[PDB]
């Protein structure tokens, strides 16, 4: 007397198909926190967490109980590691949530990082930093030309 059934249970049915996709297949946990924490050392994310916007999102992300300073000077002369380590995890949530994308652009961070941040490719984001981690050293890092022996090679 409707179309198929009278009244079937819903909503609570979605919370079942939504977890089926995110069953967290789990993988080589060997290095998960110390990984990103090393790619985005505090000195690298100093201003990041110094941003009220970033702090306002990271603060609530906390399991309720912890907190974060305000300025960068304090972040480097205050936090010991407990909040920072968690901050790294929360950073992935905000970055993966796609809510940090906009901010990731404010700082003017590389387009590859913002592009990954907008895509939530936390993997390509940190990768961009791991690939650009090098400030600009070239005193021995420049493999442009291979050899191009425009003449009889000597051996």
């Amino acid at each position: 007397s409707t179309a198929a059934s009278p009244t079937q249970p819903i909503q609570l049915s979605d919370l079942q198909s939504i977890l089926a996709t995110m069953n967290v297949p789990a993988g080589p946990a060997g290095g998960q926190q110390v990984d990103l924490a090393s790619v985005l050392t505090p000195e690298i994310m100093a201003p990041i967490l110094a941003n009220a916007d970033v702090q306002e999102r990271l603060l609530p992300y906390l399991p309720s109980g912890e907190s974060l300073p305000q300025t960068a000077d304090e972040i480097q002369n205050t936090l010991t590691s407990p909040q920072f380590q968690q901050a790294l995890g929360m950073f992935s949530a905000a970055l993966a949530s796609g809510q940090l994308g906009p901010l990731m652009c404010q700082f003017g961070l590389p387009a590859e990082a913002v592009e990954a941040a907008n895509k939530g490719d936390v993997e390509a984001f940190a990768k961009a930093m791991q690939n650009n981690a090098k400030p600009e050293q070239k005193e021995g890092d420049t493999k442009d030309k291979k050899d191009e022996e425009e003449d009889m090679s000597l051996d």
